[PDB]
């Protein structure tokens, strides 16, 4: 059974090859927002060092250890690597990535053993270009520009301020003509701003700073405004606020409303992962994986520690839908089954269905690759016929795939939402196929469209959603892929990394 | 056959009796005031002129009134009675008087000398006269209704459930101030609570013109009109194709604009049928296509021969033919729509075999959920069969729908793969429309909600012009659809069997 697969073009990793890497940026400026005098840095206030080292060192898990295999990165102008006196530099557990056209890596350490320096004959794009090669996609954790004017100046403007996800800026309460370099914020809306819209996530208290001048001082991030993520957390409030009392099967309670779509760019490796409560991807992507291959055995996702199917696929579950002949975890005809094998007779899991049924993602793939105009293509697991045999009947049951300048765009159309799990598992998951279609067929990922039927929040979840609610969401991470496959149901979790994860704690 | 679906006994409780829409006239001061309770206190001939124009002349070329073809107006009892006897009744229009105390043999006799069977008393208040005019006995005859008012009559028209059925308003302001004036008429501005949730816009206003009564007195017309929010919500989606859309091409390889992803909502509560007002709909052929997609016919030939001939094209030899389908004979479209709504998976022969019991009768299931379990969320039925597809004309179009229960009402989703804005897009919005109040009638439920998700959202090439003079249009108020017989099984509804009232739609575009 190896003639039935998918095989991947030749173009397969330009797809999605990662172009430029995401960095945060960490500034000090003053009330008038100058940086400095383009030598030194003109105030002294060691709260302000404090914070620089923390922010730039400190690892997302807790306790660990900063080296080669995961650390920060910290990318620098030259003259700023020269404002730093030689015993200091370079700076101890991160990476010191340096900007010049005249400085090479070695000539680098002639001034002031182990390798934590290299030098970018570029600006900040090409440092950002480099540091999204492997060697350094996913060792380094997060990248921080800790700039220079210039360096800045580049941050600030596309292509690269489309890669900014937060803002770590320090403000000085003093002022002083002896400022000629200025970081300035664009605000909402203008010009300068690139459609961006800068939301302050935090701000701390007006602290005094013990350097004997009894300078006033405060700490702010700032994070780029997600509409995309706003737009779940916005029906999430209106099912509450607005919504009809329903109860499912079981008699269980819940919130509902009917009819609702939502949007996602999965452009330049863009992945729509929620930030307001963590995701969990590894599942998502071993569930796709299952889907895609066609697989009805769920153990086969038990094994490698997903238990999301675990109840569903139980002897008890199983005997209370009548499906008494079914092995334990062998759930039916679901999902992926309809996909690879629509209207297959079904028998048992481990048994041969090479060339049977009708093969949906396999025809879509053919058809996306010679007459991409083609409104038909489209899949679905909906099979009344095979609905009875079933573990479970399908939520999203239902995508057609576009495509347009080269992108592929796809919508998925959901029965049945739980906002609080299945939906941001769900968008997370159709966004994985979108992206492992296009490059099955050599094109860009596009957009995902979610289309929502009777979407709904558990009542007794509506406490722990209205905290989530006052969450202002965060930037989306990115996939990366380690490796291609010649095959496209040959691809595993541990061939893709999702990068510049940040979602908040659980509460 | 018994295999059909046996409809309810009763009406869903809450339904209501269907009401005529109507047109408001009115001439006020600029107080408000309309008249001190027994006439009007100012003399401007040219409202009176204005008045019997609007409410006497009719849609056609020179269409003179006629007892066949003509208005009507509603008038309160006090109104009447501020006529002079000798101008009753006002000629060209049924006149119908809202009164408790006097009846139609009380209103003529009243009169001087002469004949005059355009008089009609209505025992109640708007409701009752707007109830009246909806009876298979004038739908035919009256074709425009006027609320020609009284001030007890003009409150009446601006409430619910009236006001929902107000269709315009045409207005006169004098400009005079009179402290006499003891009744008074404000029509209520957008977004204010006397508004109701509807938002009234100015389509026209006249210059302020002088009234040559001999005192210079000003005056000026206008009309007012509730905006039509689902018609505008169709004609921004199109608008945003046509300025955002990218340049694709069909099969044939003609050229479209197209967007991705899109969702429209429309209101059926009451049986309001969203027919699109800005250009006219084929309604006939969006009801026999219908009940013959719930028959689960597969024989175009019994659309065609009823004068519906959407599906020729797709039917003949040749068609068939390079479809690869050369078994089927002319017309046969194979296992299509709705055979996988009520057989969905049966082995396909021909149109004329006997399909009873075979496949999933995904109609009957949601019919029977809805009657017993309306929570559930499993209501679904879908055309899109990937093993029937090779056997059928063509691909579903409309493809899958969800059914949803609230408030006893029952809302409804509909899918849509490729959606031509200016045909296909309008004539699915109907056959929804009509379907969820068929299934609403079939559950005894109330019809509720119609959610359109749209795949491809296009517009062709070649159209863009005509759009942007639609586009210009001013969307006018949705029609009713009114069932005028009643049957035992879903399946024996013929396209006779309802009437839509009130669809006025404009003229074709050039
Ligand atoms: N307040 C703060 O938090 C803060 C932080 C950092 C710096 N500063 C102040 O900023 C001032 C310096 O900023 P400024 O820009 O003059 O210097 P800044 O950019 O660090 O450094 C500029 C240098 O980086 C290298 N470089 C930059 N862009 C390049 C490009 N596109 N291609 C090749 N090489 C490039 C070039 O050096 P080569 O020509 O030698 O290759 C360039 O001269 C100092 O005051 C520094 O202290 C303030
Ligand atoms: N400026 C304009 O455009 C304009 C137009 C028309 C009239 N008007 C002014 O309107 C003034 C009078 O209006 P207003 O409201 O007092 O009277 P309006 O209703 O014309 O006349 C009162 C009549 O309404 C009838 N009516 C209303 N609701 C009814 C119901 N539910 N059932 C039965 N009958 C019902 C009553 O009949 P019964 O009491 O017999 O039961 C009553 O006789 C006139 O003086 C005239 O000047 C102005
Ligand atoms: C503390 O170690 C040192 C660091 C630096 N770096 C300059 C400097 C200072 C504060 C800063 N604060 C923020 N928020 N962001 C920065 N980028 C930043 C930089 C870039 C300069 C030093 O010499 C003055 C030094 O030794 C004191
Ligand atoms: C139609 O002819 C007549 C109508 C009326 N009805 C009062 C009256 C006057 C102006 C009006 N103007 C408008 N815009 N709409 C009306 N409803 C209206 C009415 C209702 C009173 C008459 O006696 C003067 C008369 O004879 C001229």
């Amino acid at each position: 059974m190896s003639l039935f697969k998918i095989r991947m073009p030749e173009t397969v990793a330009e797809g999605t090859r990662l172009a430029l890497r995401a960095f945060s940026l960490v500034v000090a400026v003053d009330e008038r927002g100058g940086i400095g005098d383009g030598r030194s840095i003109p105030w002294n206030v060691p709260e302000d060092m404090k914070f620089f080292r923390d922010v730039t060192t400190k690892l997302r898990g807790k306790n660990v250890k900063p080296s080669p295999a995961k650390r920060n990165a910290v990318v620098m102008g030259r003259k700023t690597w020269d404002s730093i006196p030689p015993k200091f530099r370079p700076l101890p557990g991160r990476l010191n990535v340096v900007l010049s056209s005249t400085l090479t890596t070695q000539h680098l350490l002639d001034g002031l053993h182990a390798d934590s320096i290299v030098a970018v004959n570029g600006g900040l794009e090409q440092a950002l270009q480099l540091l999204a090669s492997p060697n350094y996609t996913p060792s380094i954790e997060t990248v921080y520009c800790i700039g220079g004017g210039s360096v800045y100046a580049e941050a600030l403007r596309p292509p690269c301020v489309h890669l900014l996800q937060a803002i770590y800026r320090t403000t000085i309460r003093a002022s002083e003509s002896s400022c000629s370099v200025f970081f300035r914020v664009p605000e909402s809306g203008t010009e300068a701003a690139a459609g961006i819209e800068w939301q302050r996530e935090t701000i701390s208290e007006e602290l005094t700073s013990a350097n004997g001048n009894e300078t006033k001082y405060y700490f702010e991030k700032l994070i780029p405004r997600n509409r995309e993520e706003e737009q779940y957390l916005s029906l999430v409030d209106r099912i509450i606020r607005e919504g009809n009392v329903k109860h499912d099967r079981t008699g269980v309670g819940t919130l509902s409303i009917f009819g609702a779509q939502m949007r996602f760019s999965l452009r330049n490796n863009r992945l729509p992962l929620l930030t307001t409560k963590r995701v969990f991807w590894r599942g998502v992507c071993e569930e796709l994986l299952w889907f895609l291959r066609g697989e009805t055995y769920a153990k086969k996702l038990s094994d490698k520690g997903v238990h999301i199917w675990d109840d569903n696929g139980s002897r008890a579950f199983l005997d209370s839908r009548g499906l008494t002949e079914y092995e334990e975890m062998d759930l039916g005809p679901v999902y992926g089954f309809q996909w690879r094998h629509f209207g297959a007779a079904y028998t048992h899991h481990d048994a041969n269905y090479d060339g049977q049924g009708v093969d949906q993602i396999k025809a879509i793939v053919e058809t996306l690759k010679t007459n991409p105009d083609d409104r038909r293509m489209l899949f679905t697991a909906w099979n009344p016929s095979a609905l009875p045999r079933m573990a479970l009947p399908p939520c999203h049951l239902l995508a057609q795939f576009y495509v347009s300048n080269g992108e592929l765009s796809c919508m998925l159309y959901q029965r049945s939402c739980d906002m609080g799990l299945g939906v941001p598992f769900n968008i997370a998951s159709y966004a994985l196929l979108t992206i492992l279609i296009a490059k099955a067929t050599g094109l860009r990922p596009g957009e995902l469209v979610h289309t929502l039927g009777d979407a709904h929040v558990y009542s007794n979840h509506v406490e722990p959603c209205n905290e989530q609610l006052k969450r202002v969401p965060r930037a989306f991470p990115y996939l990366v892929f380690r490796r291609e496959r010649e095959f496209l149901e040959d691809y595993e979790e541990g061939d893709m990394e999702v990068i510049d994860y940040a979602p908040y704690p659980p509460i």
